[PDB]
């Protein structure tokens, strides 16, 4: 049996690293008569052995939702999306999303309006590099006006030949990725005699990004609220 968790907001405080009190807890779980420790998040993996300092702790670590799995500390293997879409496909919809954010009429207008990820294409039309300030700033320029509403739409529909989805990423960009690509994915690398799986995620309710994964009939998903409510859940049960 594994144990699966979400990165940031189930193990560690947001962006943060890892408290003490809670690698403790899984030291006992890998201490405990027959148990394997395995993580899965959006993150690229630096980021999150930045996270979780010792990632030896971890038989598999499973990065950007599973497209990218790591192993002691190796690469292994994981897949593009530009192996997805091919090169055509790709210098289509990146063509149109720079000519879309172009044309776009929006106050402030920066760089890095697309961001190519392993697992994901992130698309922001104000643009990734901005103080954090200009992040929350253009945030509230979006309640008042939807803009990144209106871009999904586009995207979504112009290329819904491609098989692809447009979901709104954090509070500036809008994460574009193959569908079936949400969390979900990390199942294909865990047929390994595996009979028991148990996930631990946040936003664990549709529009979310662990709840393709719960409800994935092949698990058992326990929502837990914060790291320290997390460390009661396993305590508690385990
Ligand atoms: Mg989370």
């Amino acid at each position: 049996a594994i144990f699966l968790f979400d990165v940031d907001g189930t193990l560690t405080i947001s962006r943060k690293t890892i408290e003490q009190n809670v690698v403790d807890t899984l030291l006992e779980l890998k201490s405990k008569k027959g148990f394997v420790l395995g993580i899965v998040g959006g993150s690229d993996y630096k980021k999150i052995r930045e996270q979780i300092k010792y990632p030896e702790i971890f038989d598999y670590i499973f990065s950007e939702n599973g497209v990218v799995a790591h192993k002691n500390d190796e690469e292994y293997f994981a897949e593009s999306i530009v192996n997805f879409l091919g090169e055509d496909r790709l210098k289509k919809l990146i063509n149109y999303s720079l000519k879309y954010i172009a044309n776009l009429d929006i106050p402030k207008k920066r760089g890095t309006f697309i961001e190519l990820r392993n697992g994901i294409i992130n698309i922001s039309p104000i643009g990734r590099n901005c103080s954090q300030e200009e992040r929350d700033e253009f945030f509230r320029y979006n309640l008042k006006n939807n803009t990144i509403e209106k871009f999904r739409d586009n995207l979504s529909k112009e290329f819904e030949d491609f098989d692809l989805n447009f979901s709104m990423g954090g509070q500036i960009s809008i994460d574009c990725f193959p569908k079936g690509w949400d969390k979900t994915f990390c199942l294909k690398h865990l047929e390994n005699k595996f009979d028991e799986i148990y996930f631990f995620g946040d936003r664990t309710d549709k529009g979310g990004n662990d709840y393709e994964l719960f409800c994935d009939k092949r698990v058992k998903g326990y929502k837990v609220k914060n790291p320290n409510d997390t460390v009661k859940i396993l305590r508690e049960n385990f």
